[PDB]
């Protein structure tokens, strides 16, 4: 599972609008993180800097094979704590290891059920995702989106608000699917 004592990811879909086309979704081995350092930017604030002040048990790895065979663009996403948080969540977007995109946004928890939930609901996906997404669905191989998404990677850093504690720290990857197969992943720990 993706998640640790004190945060879990519950699930995550990225979407197009049953009625709806799921590009990737989640509803464990382990991985070396300096075989990933120059996937991510490599200066301040990076990959090798953040596993560094640790703790090395928050830091994931998700490999996803998106469904790109298929209007509004949406995002959503739960989380869970047994702890009150307020959260702030840092996703950055990379193309060849640069920075492209930062997003910062801060998630505040919702008591339910005897836990407490961080509930993002048919969110606006980014822009900058819904325009690439927009050509890369025009390529005519599965092998050229491989070759076009083996250079774009995506970090989300969850960081506890109020104390500045890092909770979770998730890498993705991203290949194609088939439409027969439809979404996958894969979860891996990261270690050092
Ligand atoms: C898993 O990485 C993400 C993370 C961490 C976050 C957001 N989010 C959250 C909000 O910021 C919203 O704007 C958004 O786009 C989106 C993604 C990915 C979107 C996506 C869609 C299709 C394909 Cl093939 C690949 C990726």
């Amino acid at each position: 599972g993706l998640g640790t004592a004190r945060l879990q990811l519950v699930e995550f879909s990225a979407f197009v609008e049953y009625q709806r086309h799921l590009f990737v979704h989640i509803s464990l081995e382990s991985v070396d993180v300096r075989q990933i350092y120059d996937k991510f930017p490599e200066k301040k604030g990076g990959l090798r800097e953040l596993y560094d002040r640790g703790p090395p048990h928050a830091f994931f790895l998700v490999k996803f094979w998106a469904d790109l065979n298929w209007g509004f663009y949406g995002v959503s996403s739960q989380y869970e704590s047994l702890e009150h948080m307020t959260l702030t969540c840092s996703s950055k977007v990379c193309s060849f290891g640069k920075q492209v995109v930062e997003k910062v946004e801060t998630e505040r928890a919702q008591l339910e059920d005897g836990r407490f939930v961080y509930r993002l609901l048919r969110s606006p996906m980014c822009e900058y995702l819904v325009n690439f997404l927009h050509k890369l669905r025009q390529l005519p191989e599965r092998y050229m989106m491989n070759s076009v998404l083996e250079n774009f990677t995506i970090l989300q850093v969850v960081t506890n608000r109020d104390t500045q504690e890092l909770l979770l720290c998730t890498a993705y990857v991203f290949e194609v699917s088939t439409s027969e197969r439809g979404a996958q992943h894969h979860i891996y720990r990261l270690v050092r």
